């Protein structure tokens, strides 16, 4: 009866990026950011970093419900991301911009996060292409971890050691919910980092993670 | 008070609206108003009525313009004295003032209650106790004062405070805060005509960000 | 219901008590809903904004199909789309205001008494009324009665391609004195006339920080 994705909104003539209401599988309305420009348009954005205004070093409950601002930076929420990716096949695009306004990206053929009981386990399909290189396949089939809920494969606490929240193993090659450290940083791997892109010592200006039906 | 829809940004937060942004609320029996909800700061659930962030909007405005509200949802605004009255008539809304300097240091001030009276009574400020805040208390001084704009001098100065300090506020013998002042960008030689909070950065420092917001105490 | 009870312009919305600038739904003449940016704050308010530059986040060097449907973001920069702009201006008389801000915080503007863009078959031909006033000076009258041109569809009066030479999309002639869909070059630039330029304002080597083009029924 109503649009189920950003792709449906684009097909109905909504050509400007912006926040729109879609209807989840259980018919629950959810207001989401549609990217109607990048790579054909019709992407639903679930993470956005742009200026460091929002604290991403948050706990399990906050990541679960979503946080931030429609005017800037946000994480849409693990329950919503699960609901968006649970049924069907959604492709993942990651877009990264450095402080000299160079763009890189990574695209994966499928992406989903499982539900809370499986700790928002990441299920990721094949790397398809991207100038940022592949720094997410390494995290496939890992639980999500936050500072207060360590589900990683390190004897210590990765979320604390890298000041983020992610599908940490031992520990990471990407850390996009890390600190907004602004370009090159001496501190090791605690910024908005993508190892195969700018490496463990460069924190991007912009990060966006988004999905679209395959 | 509306039983059929959300009455405040706090109700919206309690119903699972977790992102900050512009939402519709229902004022006391029963007018809809679209407001900016801050769902992050200090528990979330604040309704924002004033916002300065980049100097794009002129705040040196007249009585009619302050009455109806002005600026933009995309940046800087004043929600409007009639809306602010309607929002705080009653009945124990707390006030939080958030200030950010040009080196990205955050300060704030919180008050236990806040309301502005109606246009008759000149949007008189009724302010409760200072509770806490790193910015210090630079608003208690303005308690029980009429609002003044350049074309409507209701202050206790022989001259016109709004003109002398290039703003609009609950001016008395003029002021110790001036958050609707000029966007002067950090330290300024001109006296007390910027976005100033005396007990915070003083009469010669204009903040980068200012937000005034309310929440049921 | 919605079409007939609903606002047709930003001016209607202002008349109904919406005093903050922001994105609202209006209903076009053919009853199609369109979400537009209303400016309620500048010069009496009630303006429908159809172009906005503010930070360089959106690429404006785009093709004919993209300009036709509109592009960018409600959070920042956009072009509303040539079909929408035609639909907004087709019936009656809309005045045009152009607002420009430089990197030193100087505000300039230009106002024109009418502004209309024809439909796709007429290549979104500009029909512009008299210059009324403005501190930016008049750098649009020169473009009157020109087709719109994009890099892949040259309809200008130059032997070459103005949209490519000037890295934009506009009602180019041979070629321009304004280029507000040009590159976001940030203040002074050595490259010639390929920025967000208004000749009579800051000239052919200065790209403004902010650009807004907007219309209101007059
Ligand atoms: C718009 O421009 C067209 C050219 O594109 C003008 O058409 C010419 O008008 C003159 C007299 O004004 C005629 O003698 C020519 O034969 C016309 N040329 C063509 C190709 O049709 C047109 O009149 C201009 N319109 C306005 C309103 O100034
Ligand atoms: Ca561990
Ligand atoms: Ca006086
Ligand atoms: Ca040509």
């Amino acid at each position: 009866t109503g649009p189920r994705t950003c792709k449906d909104l684009l097909d109905r003539g909504h050509f400007l990026s912006g926040w729109h209401t879609i209807y989840l599988p259980d018919c629950r309305p959810l207001t989401v950011l549609c990217d109607m420009d990048t790579d054909g348009g019709g992407w639903t954005v679930f993470q956005r970093r742009v200026d460091g205004s929002v604290d991403f070093y948050r706990d399990w409950a906050t990541y679960k419900q979503g946080f931030g601002s429609r005017l800037g930076e946000f994480w849409l929420g693990n329950d919503n991301i699960h609901a968006l990716t649970a049924q069907g096949t959604s492709e993942l695009r990651v877009d990264l911009v450095d402080f000299e306004d160079n763009y890189q990206f990574a695209k994966y053929r499928s992406f989903k996060v499982a539900d809370e009981a499986e700790k928002y386990n990441l299920v990721l399909g094949a790397f398809v292409e991207g100038s940022a290189g592949d720094s997410l396949t390494f995290h496939n089939n890992q639980s999500f971890s936050t500072k207060d809920q360590d589900n990683d494969l390190n004897t210590g606490n990765c979320a604390v050691m890298f000041q983020g929240a992610w599908w940490y193993k031992n520990c990471h090659v990407s850390n996009l919910n890390g600190r907004y450290l602004r370009g090159t940083h001496g501190s090791f791997a605690n910024g908005i980092n993508w190892k195969s892109g700018k490496g463990y010592n460069y924190s991007y200006k912009v990060s966006e993670m988004k999905v679209r039906p395959a």
